[PDB]
């Protein structure tokens, strides 16, 4: 809990123009990987239940839970209407 996160399946909904999914990432440069830096308070990151560290382990299927910054950030907004993946976070 104080660390050791905790996988969560999580599912939202983007729309025709929107540049994010309701959430940015940063790149884990302390290891490897990327992990949301801010949701949108009361948006669809929200309503999924995207919680802050939470990891991106696996979008969608694709286990991006070693890639970077720049592969989680087009794999976000490249999950079309909808973005399901599984992420952890630290309860």
């Amino acid at each position: 809990s104080p660390t050791p996160v905790e996988l969560h399946k999580v599912t939202l909904y983007k729309d025709s123009g929107m540049e994010d999914f309701g959430f940015s990432v940063a790149d884990g440069l302390l290891e490897k990987g990327v992990y949301v830096k801010n949701i949108r308070p009361a948006g669809p990151g929200d309503l999924g239940g995207l919680k802050p560290y939470d990891r991106l382990l696996q979008v969608n299927h694709v286990r991006t839970r070693d890639f970077d910054c720049c592969l989680v950030v087009p794999l976000i907004a490249e999950s079309g209407n909808k973005l399901d993946l599984v992420i952890s976070r630290n309860p």
